[PDB]
DNA sequence: GAAGCTTC
DNA sequence: GAAGCTTC
């Protein structure tokens, strides 16, 4: 996730 | 290193 | 199935 806690998505 | 998910 | 980057 996030970054943090990529995306989604990407 | 170990945890934090939908979207093509 | 790849398609992704960090907090900690």
């Amino acid at each position: 996730t996030x970054p943090g806690v990529t995306x989604p998505g990407v």
